[PDB]
C-alpha cells in the first residue's frame, strides 16, 4: 500500500507515535517519506553487508527482523521481515519503536540525519488534522 500524507499521519498519531522517546510526529512522517515514499511494501537489498531494508521504514534484517538470509543477524523485533510488508502497518509501527528504544534513537536511520535533522519538518504534518 501506498498511504497518502495525512491518511498516514492519522494512522500513526492513533498509533501512539507522537513524541515516542521523544519523537515528534512530523519527524516519523520526515522518516517514512525518505526511506520508501510512504511505501509499505518496499524492499532495498544491500549488497554490501548481504541484508535487505523491509517496508514503509526500511528496517534492516540484520538487528531488527528475520529473514533467514542475513549472516549474522539478530532479530530485536521478534518478526518475520514478511510482516514489515503489510497493508496494515501496527507490526511495522511495534518494530519501530523497538529500534528508537536503544540509545541512537531516531539517528539509527541514515536518512534521518541527511534529510529531516535540523529542518522545517512541519511541512509533513500541516493539514492534516494531527
Amino acid at each position: 500500500k501506498v498511504f497518502e500524507r495525512c491518511e498516514l499521519a492519522r494512522t500513526l498519531k492513533r498509533l501512539g507515535m507522537d513524541g515516542y522517546r521523544g519523537i515528534s510526529l512530523a519527524n516519523w512522517m520526515c522518516l517514512a517519506k525518505w526511506e520508501s515514499g510512504y511505501n509499505t511494501r518496499a524492499t532495498n537489498y544491500n549488497a554490501g553487508d548481504r541484508s535487505t531494508d523491509y517496508g514503509i521504514f526500511q528496517i534492516n534484517s540484520r538487528y531488527w527482523c528475520n529473514d533467514g538470509k542475513t549472516p549474522g543477524a539478530v532479530n530485536a523485533c521478534h518478526l518475520s521481515c514478511s510482516a514489515l510488508l503489510q497493508d496494515n502497518i501496527a507490526d511495522a509501527v511495534a518494530c519501530a519503536k523497538r529500534v528508537v528504544r536503544d540509545p541512537q534513537g531516531i539517528r539509527a536511520w541514515a536518512a534521518w540525519r541527511n534529510r529531516c535533522q535540523n529542518r522545517d519538518v512541519r511541512q509533513y504534518v500541516q493539514g492534516c488534522g494531527v
